[PDB]
């Protein structure tokens, strides 16, 4: 009947970006940053030039919302901009309408999680008697940060089985390298297994309930049973190869995405020793 398209000014001139959708598959989208104007036009195409189209209005909305999978259809919009493009009337021809949203606040980076999604999109609606024609196009938003030592954590018991992991920063950009050292402070008991993990923890608030999802992004296993006091081991973790998002902290009080270095030690007696410490991941502007 009618084919609605959303078309941005400078479509093929503006940056795209890859973003994973709910299935886990990648795809590209127009990339925007906080503030940036969002402008283009809504293009209507009449299926048969020989036929009128009665509507109760045509509008374009810019929306940023958080969708909680445990309350799925109940969207939480945090930015909503509405521009009416036509009064209730009749379409008797193919045509387009211009729109411009200036000063578009986008305080949060796009995110597609396990129990939650944060997305921005344009929505064109042709209001109708029975059912509206709705067309959405997603855009992706990134947030850039900038930042300027050494950090230590330890696992185990003093003077028994005791390890120390030291690394260079408490914050890393998404293509950074985590550079550190395992120091064997004391190897009284034999080491059955050791590893350093990067763990992503997704915390989702929905109603009176909190949901928790952990994803082990990387595990660097330490080799052999050769350790003796004073011996150390170098660690270099390249973040770039991994799928990583910036840290997201209490986004509109609905969810957090946090990253942790997690030190795992299993002794010859099958005993687990865990320690973890947060690293803040941030996105660096090219």
């Amino acid at each position: 009947s009618v084919e609605v398209e959303i078309l941005l000014n400078d479509a093929e001139s503006r940056k795209r970006a890859e973003h994973k959708t709910e299935d886990g598959k990648k795809e590209k989208y127009f990339l925007f940053y906080d503030g940036e104007t969002v402008s283009g036009k809504v293009s209507l195409s009449l299926k048969n030039p020989n036929k009128r189209l009665e509507h109760q209005g045509i509008k374009i909305e810019f929306i940023g919302q958080i969708e909680l999978y445990y309350d799925r259809g109940n969207h939480h919009e945090f930015v909503s901009l509405v521009k009416d493009l036509a009064r209730p009337g009749e379409i008797t021809q193919s045509q387009a309408f211009d729109f411009e949203f200036t000063h578009v606040e986008k305080p949060y980076e796009s995110y597609t999680g396990q129990n939650v999604k944060l997305r921005y999109f344009l929505r064109a609606t042709i209001s109708r008697r029975l059912n509206d024609v709705v067309k959405e196009m997603d855009i992706v938003v990134h947030t850039l940060s900038t930042y300027p030592s050494s950090i230590k954590m330890e696992v185990g018991i003093e003077d028994c089985l005791h390890i120390e992991f030291e690394y260079n920063k408490s914050k890393y950009h998404l293509k950074d390298v985590i550079v550190g050292k395992i120091y064997f402070l004391s190897v009284e008991i034999k080491i059955k297994h050791m590893e350093i993990d990067i763990i992503k923890r997704e915390t989702t608030g929905t109603g009176p309930n909190v949901y928790h999802e952990n994803d082990t992004i990387a595990k660097y296993e330490i080799m052999d049973g050769a350790p003796v006091r004073g011996e150390s081991i170098p660690i270099r973790l390249f973040l770039a190869g991994y799928e990583l998002t910036p840290t997201m902290r209490d986004i509109n009080k609905k969810f957090s995405v946090r990253y942790y270095l997690n030190l795992v030690l299993i002794d010859e007696e099958e005993r687990r020793y865990f320690k973890q410490q947060e690293v803040v991941l941030w996105r660096k502007g090219d």
